[PDB]
């Protein structure tokens, strides 16, 4: 495509090797086409980004590049390449190239119903996923059906770790009613009331909430709003017992929890009743509202429901877990620029 090749009045730079473009979405510094690699003959995907103007997105596209070309797993998207200009200088845009998923299940789900064995199999591979993702450390965060690619054989691959962290369940506490950026549907009830999210935990309790969607094809806690979210839980789970009261010891939110009227469990074969009996077991195991006593990565994978799966020597784990020098966000976007310059210098054909 001439000198620069144009998609929809921008930009696509992606010089000779890709070629074939066509647009697919677009919001922010991330416009992402699906092109030829004309090195492999498949086409890809590719996402357009340009956050040098500002810091944040500056945080987001060094952490996430780091973790994604530090990860190497089967069912977690991998970076194949990254274009960006030659000199620091120059470099105003840049590309990510990652394998072609044709789609994920948050589209799949809003078409088809999945059988037993789709969700078993889904299921597996998301937890495959998660036990490397938290074997090295790091928390996803925003664990959701859009950000679980899919591609014609259904192969499951985890991808968008745009809000991932390093674990740091010391520093986890917080007040009650403390904002947070992760989508809202899928949020643990203990980051509406105390937690800064930095657990292990809180990402079971979105694969369990992914997992409702599945055998449903419904978000199983549509919260409208912050604390909607936690009465939509609550309905389900019921009222927390005293134990897990005991536990939460931030003040407010226990006094929140305390003035709220007595609400029962509701069953979850009666919320699902097409439902596979170990399903529903593991289910209710990951959708556990004490953060200490929610079923870990692991003993999912173990639970009898998946044990057609199961394969310990097929589930690997980091070789290096994950250490986030620059941790904290206190970086000007300039000593950013040089980061990913660096970071992205290993794809360089200079
Ligand atoms: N692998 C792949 N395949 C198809 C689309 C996407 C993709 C990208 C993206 C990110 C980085 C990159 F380097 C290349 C592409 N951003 C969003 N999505 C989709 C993720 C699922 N919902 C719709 C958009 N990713």
């Amino acid at each position: 495509a001439a000198g620069p090749e144009m998609v929809r009045g921008q930009v696509f730079d992606v010089g000779p090797r890709y070629t074939n473009l066509s647009y697919i979405g677009e919001g922010a510094y991330g416009m992402v086409c699906s092109a030829y690699d004309n090195l492999n003959k498949v086409r890809v995907a590719i996402k357009k980004i340009s956050p040098f103007e500002h810091q944040t997105y500056c945080q987001r596209t060094l952490r996430e590049i780091k973790i994604l070309l530090r990860f190497r797993h089967e069912n977690i998207i991998g970076i194949n390449d990254i274009i960006r200009a030659p000199t620091i200088e120059q470099m105003k845009d840049v590309y990510i190239v990652q394998d072609l998923m044709e789609t994920d299940l948050y589209k799949l789900l809003k078409t088809q119903h999945l059988s037993n064995d789709h969700i078993c199999y889904f299921l597996y591979q998301i937890l495959r996923g998660l036990k490397y993702i938290h074997s090295a450390n790091v928390l996803h965060r925003d664990l959701k059906p859009s950000n679980l690619l899919l591609n014609t054989t259904c192969d499951l691959k985890i991808c968008d770790f745009g809000l991932a962290r390093v674990a740091d369940p010391d520093h986890d506490h917080t007040g009650f009613l403390t904002e947070y950026v992760a989508t809202r549907w899928y949020r643990a009830p203990e980051i509406m009331l105390n937690s800064k999210g930095y657990t292990k935990s809180i990402d079971i309790w979105s694969v369990g909430c992914i997992l409702a969607e599945m055998l449903s094809n419904r978000p199983i806690f549509p919260g409208k709003h912050y604390l909607d979210q936690l009465n939509h839980i609550l309905g389900i789970l019921g009222s927390p017992s005293q134990e897990d009261l005991n536990c939460i010891i931030n003040l407010k939110a226990r006094n929140y929890l305390l003035s709220l009227p007595h609400k029962n469990k509701v069953p979850w074969n009666r919320l699902f009743p097409n439902a596979d009996s170990k399903a529903l077991d593991l289910l209710d195991k990951m959708l556990t509202f004490n953060p200490h006593k929610r079923i870990e990565v692991e003993q999912a994978l173990a639970h009898p429901y998946l044990e057609q799966y199961y394969d310990p020597s097929d589930e690997p784990i980091a070789e290096a877990p994950f250490k986030f020098d620059m941790e904290l966000d206190d970086l000007p976007k300039e000593k950013l620029k040089e980061l990913i310059f660096e970071e992205t210098a290993r794809f360089q054909p200079g």
